[PDB]
């Protein structure tokens, strides 16, 4: 029925067609620390978050889901800002990183008090029922990341608490994978330990090749996202052509109604800006949020997807998974 | 002559009394994200740091060198705020913390890229000769950290660019070493690239018992804190009984001229609140900035210290370092 978005409760009626994993603002823990040569421009951002959103309205998308993470500089009334401005719907998260790229000192300090899964429970709760800080904005997902081959003592904290607070409000949990592992198990741990397959978004599912491991993955009845498009040559990623193959695999196999798509773009990078090297930057030139309805929609159109099968993806899975 | 301090140049002649090692904010990164259930409380904050300077400037204190690293929460502009109300010199840090309790994503990135060193050098000669962010406010020293048994690949990244920092400056080298390790090394590298041992403070060095390890690390020239007076139980920590001993051997040893002596204490925990468990805060109770002139100076005077050998560590040596 209702979803918290940054700009308040709306019905997921009219969430329509919606990118599932998408970043406003991103920053790598420690950017706080390079202040003097980065430091946030407030007004320039927004100008440049609003017209990514602009860009994305162009093609349809009426809703994008932000899973930025507690300890990546999530900004929720930057957040609204755009929203306010765009008339965009966006739901924000609450979660932290996975150990490897997020700041787990503080969490890992807590739970030498023996307090950090509970206080973790806690902030789930607050930021779901009450508001981040605040701003009286509620997350409506709940952002969970494990490392590469292993869900970590620290990241099963964050798994718990997320089960935990799922069985009291339902919120949807959204998943982050990294390089191509860990998407069953994380989907049988959320399950051990009660969580609803129905409300669980395992991402970057097209890191890995192997359809037995997205087949496998599927089995558990959660959705998968292919939510890195355009994302490559970079931090042991597959290609686009790829995540194609991959993806025709599976539609042709009949899973349209547990897969979803996105890019997982930054948009505004926080900390000092940079360019990336040239083998890197070529590769990555189709990192946009043009690039689904630009570029590959219509590689999978000619390849005879038809449009009842991408307005599933892009339309009815978002509005199941809310509802 | 001079050193910048978060009021201004003051001349290194009226530093008189200094604590070489305190933090009157302090957060282990990640707190950032725990802001709805823990927020800075802008103005009950800035009372208890405060407070925190009346204290010590009731047992003569006039300086401050808080080396908080920027990616624990550094705030200078709330330095400011406490020394513009005290008239307590408060000398501030450029630099980042060791990889195991640092946010070492960000600049790891940034060696992806091949400008992380460069960078970070950027960085300690802005924060140095121009100003962190917009406060207009300069450190007056360079924070260097390493991790347990190991300077890992990323610290070296910031003692290099300290040393290149230092030729450049001539500014003042604190660091961290953790759980008793990797003083001699500290010191063996930063002079193999060029920084000046007279310059140098070697931090943490009370966390090993062993003489032999001390006087190897003296034989540099460089100095060394016993700064972590009050500090046990926890973390690898030997006891203030054992840094009394340790201490009074060197001494007697004739090392005074390289000796400093701090509490390295918290005063205001950013993020959530918390309390520990009895086994570690009786062991703890003790962690407080007026603990070496109540406690641990009349042990040393007892033990027959002689007050001018007080006054080389207090007075002495600080305006021996920073001029
Ligand atoms: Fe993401
Ligand atoms: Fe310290
Ligand atoms: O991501
Ligand atoms: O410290
Ligand atoms: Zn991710
Ligand atoms: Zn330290």
């Amino acid at each position: 029925e209702m979803v918290e978005t940054v700009c308040g409760p709306v019905p997921v009626e009219q969430l329509g067609k919606t990118l599932i994993h998408e970043h406003f603002l991103f920053g790598y823990p420690g950017f706080q620390g390079d202040v003097t040569r980065g430091t946030f421009r407030e007004d320039e951002s927004l100008r440049v978050a609003v017209e990514a959103a602009e860009k994305m309205k162009r093609h349809g998308i009426q809703t994008v889901v932000d899973p930025t993470p507690n300890d990546c500089g999530r900004n929720p009334a930057f957040l609204r800002r755009v929203a306010e401005e765009t008339g965009l719907n966006i739901i924000c998260a609450t979660g932290y990183y996975y150990e490897g790229e997020g700041a787990p000192p503080y969490f890992q300090f807590r739970r030498l008090l023996g307090t950090a899964e509970d206080d973790i429970y806690d902030m789930f709760m607050a930021e779901l029922t009450e508001g981040i800080a605040d701003t009286g904005i509620k997350a409506g997902v709940i952002k969970l990341a494990s490392s590469k081959g292993r869900i970590t003592e620290y990241e099963k904290m964050f798994f718990r608490a997320a089960a935990r607070a799922q069985k009291e409000t339902g919120a949807v949990i959204i998943t982050h994978t990294q390089e191509g592992t860990m998407g069953p198990e994380q989907a049988a741990y959320l399950l051990e330990h009660g969580a609803d397959p129905k409300k669980i978004v395992i991402g970057h599912m097209c890191g890995n090749t192997d359809p037995d491991y997205h087949r496998k993955t599927l089995a558990y009845g959660v959705y998968i996202a292919f939510d890195d498009f355009g994302i490559q040559g970079m931090v042991g990623a597959p290609t686009d052509e790829e995540r194609v193959r991959t993806l025709l695999a599976l539609l042709r196999d009949g899973y349209e109604k547990q897969i979803m798509l996105s890019h997982d773009t930054v948009n505004v990078w926080l900390g000092r800006p940079f360019t990336l090297p040239e083998p890197f930057a070529e590769m990555m030139k189709n990192w946009h949020v043009e690039h689904l309805f630009v570029n590959i929609i219509p590689a999978l159109k000619n390849e005879g997807i038809r449009d009842e099968v991408l307005e599933q993806m892009f339309i009815g899975n978002p509005a199941a998974l809310f509802s």
